């Protein structure tokens, strides 16, 4: 019963030349690693390497387009990293940004590897750049390939095609890119938990509603629980998962579960507006333990409340190590938007799920 952790400070060389308080600082991927430490967590653990993802392994699920724009960067003087950037929604680029984004994902791959040949039982990747809204063909949102849906299909590669895969993504955002990548696909289910004020929230598309329930073999297989007029906390989270996520999930039957997991719905976070506590996102990682035999793989999204961050995610180690689930508290009545939100994606899906009928 071994938790791996992968974490590699190479990875906080991407930064931005031009505004050095953008908040997805170098720094997110270092404080989390010394809350470890300092909670004694670390040791606990078993330390798996990064590594650089291949560029066969980057078409998995980009265009080569795309690998050789972000490759090409790593030459650039600072005059195109800066117009390459801003032809992107919210990127930014340094000479070192394309390799921290292939350590991201290489760190990934190691973990689900080790995960998948029973080294360890589950595992923690404390990574930047996040992945979660890279599309195939373009980088967004401070994402530059997509290191969880990779994962996915680095997984299968080493498996089978067909491995059941669930990513669970409770960053705070849609994982636009990631829902795109496998909206025709019935082997990996995607479940996003998002701010969207009628799409009034980034990345600020109608994708993200409840009723993009995927296409084509992949209808069902793309949960969309979209949350509005409402400041959002364990309660609405607890509930979403016992109504939508969990029962989902196992009529699913995943063999390997990721979790997209962004702390940006945090308490504390500058940008999410969410109160999720440290004890809420250990909670929703206990549950999803019951999954996949325990074969679940904690990968860092969003994220910039860089004290609740740590402590949310170190929370969560702590439960892939076996701890008891910290107590909740009392919890309030559900925000009555969140009863609608819970509502809608239940009627959007119960067509595809009967343990939501
Ligand atoms: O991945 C993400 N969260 O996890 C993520 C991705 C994209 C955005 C969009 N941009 C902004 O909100 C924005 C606008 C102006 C000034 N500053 C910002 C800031 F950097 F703070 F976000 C936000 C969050
Ligand atoms: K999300
Ligand atoms: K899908
Ligand atoms: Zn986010």
């Amino acid at each position: 019963p071994i938790t791996g952790l992968v974490y590699d400070q190479r990875m906080m060389l991407h930064h931005n030349m031009w505004d050095s308080h953008h908040p997805e600082l170098p720094q997110r991927i270092s404080r989390i690693f010394s809350r470890h430490e300092e909670l004694r967590l670390l040791s606990r653990c078993h330390r798996i390497p990064a590594r650089l993802a291949t560029e066969e392994e980057l078409a998995l699920c980009h265009s080569s387009k795309h690998i050789s724009i972000i490759k090409s960067s790593e030459h650039m003087k600072p005059r195109d990293l800066n117009r390459l950037g801003d032809e992107y929604n919210s990127i930014f680029i340094s000479n070192e940004s394309y390799t921290c984004a292939l350590l991201a994902a290489g760190s990934c791959f190691n973990s689900a590897q080790a995960i998948l040949t029973g080294q360890v039982r589950n595992a923690v990747a404390i990574v930047r750049p996040p992945g979660h809204h890279a599309e195939k063909d373009t980088a967004c949102g401070f994402c530059f390939f997509n290191t969880a849906a990779l994962t996915a299909r680095y997984a299968q590669s080493i498996t089978r095609e067909s491995l059941r895969v669930l990513i669970v993504d409770w960053d705070v955002h849609h994982g636009n890119g990631t829902q795109h990548i496998f909206e025709e696909d019935d082997s990996v289910l995607y479940i996003s938990l998002h701010r969207y004020e009628d799409g009034a929230f980034f990345p600020n598309s109608e994708d993200a509603n409840y009723d993009k329930v995927g296409l084509g073999k992949g209808r069902g297989y793309n949960v969309n629980i979209p949350w509005n007029g409402g400041k959002m906390g364990d309660p609405e989270y607890m509930a979403a998962f016992h109504h939508l996520v969990m029962p989902i999930a196992r009529e699913f039957a995943p063999e390997l579960v990721l979790v997209s997991a962004g702390f940006d719905a945090a308490r504390g976070d500058p940008l999410g507006g969410f109160q999720v506590t440290p004890e809420g996102y250990a909670h929703l990682t206990h549950q999803l333990m019951s999954l996949a035999a325990g074969r679940v793989l904690i990968i860092l999204e969003g994220g910039y409340n860089l004290t609740s961050i740590s402590e949310s995610m170190s929370m969560c180690t702590s439960m892939l190590l076996g701890d008891s689930p910290p107590s909740l508290d009392h919890l309030t009545p559900l925000k009555t938007s969140a009863t609608v939100s819970i509502n809608n994606v239940l009627r959007a899906h119960a067509p595809f799920w009967s343990s939501l009928r």
